[PDB]
This record gives C-alpha cells, sequence and structure tokens, in this order.
C-alpha cells in the first residue's frame, strides 16, 4: 500500500560558497496553503550536475531524500526524481522517490510528489 | 581495494531552526552547518555541507536521537554520508558510524562507513577525527 504526499515548497534560505556548495531551507505547504514543515538540505556541484541531500519534516514523520539533477532541466520545468526513505514516524521504514519541478517559471516554489512502501 | 581516508573536520557555520518556523518547537529540531575539512598533516584540503533532523527521543533515556545527511568535498573527488545518532553518544565521545558512498572523483563506486568522534567539546568548531573505509559496490 502506496503512501502518497503532495506539497508545495518554498526556498526560505539558501548559503552558497561562492565544485559550488550550498546549504538552504525551505517552508513546505500542503496543496490547501497551510504551513505543515521544513525542508532542510545540501548541494554540491559534482561536474551542471548537482547532487543533493535533504531532510523533510512533517506533522506525522520525516524523510531523507537524495539525487542527482543537471541544472538546466530544472530551469525548463522538467520533473525530478529524487529517491527517498523514511526516517521517522509513519515513514519509517518505507522507501519510494521525491519527484519534483519548479512551479512557476522568480522565487521558484516547487511542487513535489513523494511514494513510498514497504522495502 | 579498501580505500581509507583520515581526516579532521571543523563547524565553521551553523543555523538552526528559528521560534515560530516548527509548530510547538523551539530551535534545535533542525540544522544546517558547515565544515572545513583537514588531512592529518593539517592542511586545510577541502569542505563539508549537511543537514541534521530530530527523529525522536528516546523512550528509554529522554536522550535526543538525531538524523545526518551530509557531503564532504576532498580534492580527489566527493561523498555522500547519513546516518543515525544518539546525541548522548556524541558528546560522551564515542566512536559514531554513519554509511556512506561515493558520488564523484576517486570515489565514485564505492560504498562503506564514516566513522567519527568529537576531539574536544571545549573548542566550539566541535572538531572530529572521521575515519572512512569504503569498498566497491561491484562484488
Amino acid at each position: 500500500d502506496v503512501v502518497t504526499v503532495e506539497l508545495v515548497e518554498k526556498v526560505t534560505k539558501k548559503d552558497l560558497n561562492e565544485g559550488m556548495m550550498a546549504t538552504y531551507w525551505c517552508d513546505v505547504f500542503d496543496t490547501e496553503g497551510k504551513h505543515i514543515g521544513t525542508t532542510v538540505g545540501c548541494m554540491d556541484i559534482l561536474y551542471l550536475v548537482e547532487h543533493v541531500a535533504e531532510q523533510i519534516r512533517l506533522p506525522d514523520g520525516t524523510i531523507m531524500a537524495w539525487g542527482t539533477m543537471n541544472r538546466s532541466d530544472v530551469l525548463a520545468q522538467k520533473w525530478i526524481t529524487y529517491r527517498c526513505q523514511g526516517t521517522s514516524g509513519r515513514y519509517a521504514g518505507l522507501v519510494g522517490t521525491r519527484t519534483w519541478r519548479i512551479q512557476s517559471l522568480e522565487s521558484y516554489p516547487i511542487v513535489a510528489k513523494m511514494e513510498l512502501r514497504g522495502a
């Protein structure tokens, strides 16, 4: 049985070291625009190919996600797929995908779709 | 066949959640950080960036259990590391074991462990010794 979560996330903070690297924070909203959690993440630009590892906190548990994105695909508003794994609460033990894209081609909020199930 | 890397890492920047961010909880629930990475001869050779989330308090103790995901950039490649730790163990200067895998360069294709310990709590950069041991994922 799949667990499915649709989110909207907006960046509130980003630090960079200008192989650029970054850390960031996002507000997480449900589809009704209600504020329900937070994402923290880090990024390293491998070759432009970026590699992300992040953690998402939701009212009922926590998830880690990770993956590799081409910068230009993000900017074309293509769907990016990260792998993810529940780390606590309702998501514990579950694995799946976090598929997301820039919602609006400015502040660049994203829509993200998480699907997890037993491993 | 085993690749071993020994580092010292020291925090240079940290941010934690602010009041009002996380409903019902104060700063401390989540963090991002940066560290300077040094070799065993003490030369500055790279950077680590990371994030932390509190999972829960251990009902058997009251101790905080946290989860970390981080990335380390070295002159010859990059590694991703992640894991859960009990903060009691960390502050007691026990050795903490995280999983890690290479993401580029010399470490591409490699998997193993990142075992670390705080070298000093007095030093507000909380220097750690980290020992990474990696082997080929391909059997």
